[PDB]
């Protein structure tokens, strides 16, 4: 069902989105912030190659089974702290740059929780999971089952 | 927080959305396909303390963790049996109804793999998870929170 | 043409919806408010079905051709009361809580005009319009002419 | 409350839109289609003041209530013929254009029952509603309410 | 070919009525600047390629600059409109997109503070104006000179 | 205007993002297609400090104003040559990746122009323009005014 292989058909294209995965990796963000940023952007953009991933990662990670099962209706779930549902507004914001165009709203919200080098951290992680996802979706990749 | 304890509102009006629950819960179709249409709907809807409680039914019921966790992005998961997809399929455009109006192509999709008797009970178990989905959001209900 | 006639299909079922509206009906709120509600969310839902049954049940109790004719436009219509607006904002946001997450001020704009148990009646007879409707567009039902 | 006179404000505005108006009702499209494009246009773009005027317009033709009132759900009531679905799916497509860009199979099908010139007319006639719908909702222009 | 209609062909009269309101607008006594900017705003939004290429051509010939013309698509984000400029977009913006917006009160009140009624009654007539061609534009699939 | 300076902020971050982008800049692509893809995309996610940016790089590079001008109507214009139609289709199903979900016919329509291998840098620097969109209007980059 994959449409193109594309870590074969260009290598150096694949290390390069690679290179930022793993700054994000090392950035210095909690690995709960970024496991939060990859899991919701990938619901957001419908990628099931990711979201099965980065359940994968939260679980073995200790988040629980709430948290993960609530992300793709985060909003109504009393599960998230003040600080998760700062991101979350960001996450869901920025994944659809085009039609919100970054809120001022949102961006307060966040700029409460986070320095701006976080923020800059965060909006980072989350073009880069926006990245992946359309790499995923857009040469079908398929999870393990 | 909670904006109306509903069932204590209108206990009539709480019991009458139990009975048409009732009436899913024992219409004859298979649970599996019971606790799709519930979960997937909430997940569209938005509504978090239905798929709380129906994530929580699932696992109940021998569902594994991935069937659960990729059903908010069933299109490109190769989880789901092509049956499953077919049932999917409907719950999503019956859901978004003013926006599709369900299409030929998703109808016909649905017919290769239920009977007429079955779309019926499928279609009235969305209708209801739909029900419950709005009452739950329109009345921000809060799911329990585990330890 | 009709894809099922789904009283006849499932007879158990078909009585099962019929049960939710024979509460509705009886419910004891203002048979004005249930024919709004049962017409504005056929609407939106572009149930043609339910939506010659709803206006037809509204001139026969006796409400206006304009009160009928205005409700697919309401919002700019000066035919609807500030009550039946009220009811109006809710029945939309409620009918599309996938978009909207029915907001606070919706919320708090009935709340200005209806008891509580006025309300949950309310958005039960919503649940059930909005079974109806996706019944009738789901099995393309065909209206009388 | 309306927010401009536009007939005070700029008479000369005014008089050019009236223009266009006058050259709609004497093109020479059949009354029915030009009720029928005035209508559904006006109801997509949520026109109460236009609504109200061309339900009475229409009422007045001779047009029944159903086809009156469910021109709000056209695509599924059996009222319409097959001409004025062509024609209804072609006032959507045209009224929606920005999110539709007029689709070639919405174009074929008017194509199917309309000659060019009629098309011609028919797409004027389309602009000249969704200009009056503007400007009405823009200035938020009051019916009247009959009791 | 590519296009559906010659439309001044298959109905003079029409084309005529239309062009009638069109010259109204031109003669209106709005700015320039602000008809090119209602005109080429709207048709963006629209899709209108036809329409876009002759009113960045129109902009250019009565010396607007190429940033002003080119970050009409995105112009919520750039520093180049002045204020008067963003309270006109905000109302073609709502205008030109009437069934979702509904033309809100914020949108009106802005414009209003930089216009008279009387210009907004020419302004709304423009958009308006625009709106109706766009649709015979894109409809028809009319094709630009390249 | 600005909410972050996000060089500033975050250097390691922004050392980072430019790592991408720079290899998206010596991909072996044409950069007439680099070009294409980083204006139409800035277009869509409405970032005016990367239209603004991407304008002047398609202008040094020679393109036409009618190419640079029409990209955010490119559907209905007749500038574009099959093969950046093909191109123009997938960037924008795949910047609306959440709404598309990258159909079959547009990828299909992309394969007859395009390698397996080009396809590939293709949607990698789609995917680094909308990470570059996403920190620009996310931080509310100002650009340039001439």
């Amino acid at each position: 069902k994959t449409r193109i292989n594309y870590a074969k058909a260009s290598p150096e294209a694949f290390k390069a989105v690679m290179a930022l995965e793993n700054y994000v990796q090392s950035s210095g963000l909690e690995h709960r912030f970024i496991h939060l940023i990859k899991l919701r952007a990938s619901i957001i953009n419908g990628c099931a190659f990711c979201v099965d991933m980065h359940v994968k990662e939260s679980r073995h990670d200790g988040l629980s089974e709430q948290w993960i099962n609530l992300m793709s209706v985060w909003r109504e779930s009393p599960v998230y702290t003040e600080q998760e549902r700062a991101l979350l507004g960001w996450v869901d914001a920025v994944t659809k740059i085009a039609e919100t165009g970054a809120p001022d709203d949102a961006f307060e919200t966040l700029r409460a929780h986070f320095s701006d080098e976080e923020i800059v951290k965060i909006t980072v992680a989350i073009g880069a999971i926006n990245t992946w996802n359309r790499i995923a979706v857009g040469f079908r990749s398929q999870h393990p089952v």
